[PDB]
């Protein structure tokens, strides 16, 4: 019965409603200046840590107007320093400055139940609308560029497609929860290819959540079903698991890539983030 280590760097939070505390956490994601950020849906906000872990700020107003919060899941950041945020019961998409404040929302009227966000190198903001099984690209003016998806098990369809990613071409990565795997588009949206299929075995899931791109340009992408992270090359040729064994993760949601490097999970069932 001796103890074992894995590959866990640190990790933050417990199980509650104050700053520092979780209910369900969601997206993830990272500023180029060194900021986490966590999305709860059920304590309806945003929380802001430093690299180390610091908690820094959180903002966040339950309600059914613009400026409030009602289902927050996906979280992004643009280079401005603004904060992007998904949510799914409101069906719109907010943009807040740095500190919180309420600046303006998109996709009002087009989305049904959207889940990831994302930022490209062109500004524009992804958008998973996961209850209607498509993609949206949006100027931050809240015009429509492209969007891209069906219901449907095909290679150009999504079966509840969670999370969003972006790599160092601009090609878009997003998590297919109930398609066992993760579908690459150009920035377009026009598809690339597809990696994963339903098991346990190395490169199989029980359903794909969070993704990110790392500075070597892996894409590492969140198990919800196995509660595991799997690293995989670009092209989707699987590397390695991340070791969470002695500290095991529950329901990973979000997953980003830190600006010091590392990779950020938000570990649903332990109410915390853990970094690797």
């Amino acid at each position: 019965m001796n103890p074992i280590e894995d590959d866990l760097i640190f990790r933050v939070g417990t199980k509650g409603r104050n700053k520092g505390e979780f209910t369900n956490l969601q997206g993830v994601a990272a500023s180029t200046n060194g900021k986490i950020l966590i999305a709860d849906s059920n304590n309806q906000c945003v929380q802001i840590f430093s690299n180390d872990g610091q908690f820094k700020s959180r903002f966040g107003i339950r309600g059914r107007s613009p400026g409030q919060l009602q289902r927050p899941t996906g979280v992004a950041v643009h280079p401005s320093g603004d904060i992007i945020i998904a949510d799914y019961d409101n069906k719109w998409v907010s943009i807040f400055s740095s500190d919180g404040k309420f600046k303006t929302k998109i996709g009002s009227g087009k989305l049904m139940g959207p889940k990831g966000v994302s930022v490209d190198r062109n500004g524009h903001i992804i958008v998973v609308d996961n209850k209607a099984c498509c993609v949206f690209i949006f100027q931050p003016n809240g015009k429509i560029v492209t969007r891209f998806g069906s219901r449907g098990n095909g290679d150009r369809q999504f079966a509840g497609p969670h999370f969003a990613a972006v790599n160092s071409n601009n090609e878009i990565i997003i998590t297919d929860f109930h398609n066992h795997s993760v579908k690459v588009f150009n920035q377009e949206g026009e598809f690339m290819l597809k990696f994963g299929s339903n098991g346990e075995g190395n490169g199989q899931f029980n359903a794909p959540t969070g993704v990110a791109v790392d500075s070597n340009g892996n894409i590492i992408v969140a198990d919800w079903g196995n509660s595991r992270i799997q690293v995989f090359d670009g092209s989707g040729s699987f590397l390695s698991y991340i070791n969470t064994s002695a500290d095991p993760l529950y329901g990973p949601q979000g997953l980003a890539l830190t600006s010091d490097g590392h990779v950020v999970v938000a570990d649903s069932g332990n109410h915390c983030f853990k970094v690797y």
